[PDB]
This record gives C-alpha cells, sequence and structure tokens, in this order.
C-alpha cells in the first residue's frame, strides 16, 4: 500500500487533480508526472496547465515579486477604466515575505448587488492582462470568477521569472469591502472579528455587515464604503492588515 498512497499523494500535487482523481489516475497505473504527459488526452484543461507548471507551482512567491506583480495589474486595470477598484489580499496584504499565488479582488461601480451578471467587467481586465503578457493561461474563466496563470516579464538576458497563480474576483461595488476584509483574513482574525461584532449588535459576512436583534433577526446591510467602516460600526479600532493574524 506504501508505493500506491505515495503515487495518490503524488498526483494530488497538480492543480486540478483532487484525491478522488488521482486515486483513478493511479488505477490505471498513471502515477509520474511522465505518465501525465504521456496520457494528456486523460487531462481536462484546468489539468493540464497545472502539469504544465507543475514545478512552478511548488514556489513560493517572494514580497518582492508580489509587489512588482501588484503594480503591473493596478496599472493595467486603470488603463481599461479609471472606475475599476482592485485590491490585492491574501497574507500579501498583511505584509507576508511571501505568497503562495495573488488573489485579486475587483470591483466597478457599474456592478451592484442588484445587477444580473456582467462578465465582461471581468473578462476585459483579463484581457488586456493577457495583451500585455501578463496573464499566460487560464485555469477556468466565470461570470465573477478568473482562476489562471501569470508570469513578470523577463528583466535580462531572456531569463524568465516562474509562472504563477492568479485569481481575479469580481465583487458587487456594495459587498466589496466587507470581500476584501473576509479575504485578507487571517482566518483566526476573521473568526474573532466576526465574534465581536456578535457582541456589540452586528452580523459580518462575506458580503455585508447587519444589525442583529436580540431574537436573532439581521437588519438590512449597513451602506460600506471603506474597510474602515465595518470596524466602525462595532467601535473597533481599525486593525491595520498586519495586525490581522488573530
Amino acid at each position: 500500500q506504501d508505493d500506491t498512497s505515495s503515487s495518490i499523494n503524488f498526483l494530488t500535487r497538480v492543480t486540478g487533480i483532487g484525491p478522488s482523481a488521482a486515486r483513478k489516475f493511479v488505477d490505471e497505473g498513471i502515477k509520474t508526472l511522465e505518465d501525465l504527459r504521456k496520457n494528456e488526452d486523460k487531462l481536462n484543461h484546468h489539468q493540464r496547465i497545472g502539469l504544465k507548471y507543475f514545478e512552478d507551482f511548488e514556489k513560493r512567491i517572494p514580497r518582492e515579486e508580489m509587489l512588482q506583480m501588484q503594480d503591473i495589474v493596478l496599472n493595467e486595470i486603470k488603463k481599461v477604466d479609471s472606475e475599476y477598484i482592485a485590491t490585492v489580499c491574501g497574507s500579501f496584504r498583511r505584509g507576508a515575505e511571501s505568497s503562495g499565488d495573488m488573489d485579486v479582488l475587483l470591483t466597478h461601480p457599474n456592478f451592484t448587488s442588484e445587477s444580473s451578471k456582467q462578465p465582461k467587467l471581468l473578462h476585459r481586465v483579463v484581457e488586456q492582462l493577457q495583451k500585455v503578457h501578463f496573464i499566460t493561461d487560464t485555469l477556468s474563466k466565470g461570470e465573477t470568477k478568473f482562476m489562471g496563470v501569470c508570469q513578470l516579464p523577463s528583466e535580462k538576458d531572456g531569463k524568465e521569472y516562474p509562472h504563477r497563480r492568479i485569481d481575479i474576483r469580481l465583487i458587487p461595488k456594495d459587498q466589496y469591502y466587507c470581500g476584501v476584509l473576509y479575504f485578507t483574513g487571517s482566518d483566526i482574525f476573521n473568526k474573532n472579528m466576526r465574534a465581536h461584532a456578535l457582541e456589540k449588535g452586528f452580523t459580518i459576512n462575506e458580503y455585508t455587515i447587519r444589525p442583529l436583534g436580540v431574537t436573532g433577526v439581521a437588519g438590512e446591510p449597513l451602506p460600506v464604503d471603506s474597510e474602515q467602516d465595518i470596524f466602525d460600526y462595532i467601535q473597533w479600532r481599525y486593525r491595520e492588515p498586519k495586525d490581522r493574524s488573530e
């Protein structure tokens, strides 16, 4: 069993291959990266691109590169429409010295929670980033979420940076800063802040902050025009992201 398990665990390191699909591959004698490459016909698109960048996707991103990536993303988005608002979240926003991926939250005042889908608000940004060769591949592209691959431009002698995972999520403007709060984390900090909100008569989720009565009925979403507004409602001092480990 040891070798069977090691094979399954190996394939799960490919993005797009989860434990169940890995078990099915190994049952078919597909166990290594070489086996996967010889059996590209059995892969979906996400798995094929994850195999393509297997080694790169096991490398971390130094904060220095994250800052370069951030400027490319922010500068190109502003070129498409200066009314877009985009924020890099995750442990990067909390000041982490390295990141596993880049997670971008995107909004636009044309897109509110009363809106039906506006996928081209997302796709136009993806297309511009592809046009300047920053986004290199797509893992999946939906009406509000893009998961793909990017790469910093070569700086010297044609030497290449590793390809990196990037996600871009389109969020309604009236829910944007609650989203930024949630996706900045940490998970423990989010739990602690939601517990304090309850003590103060509010309930916070990924989308909204609402007043919460003694019977447990949530009221209407409160207006939020900055992350600071959410802390103001629950009477907490603003917690800078570097202070959100717990």
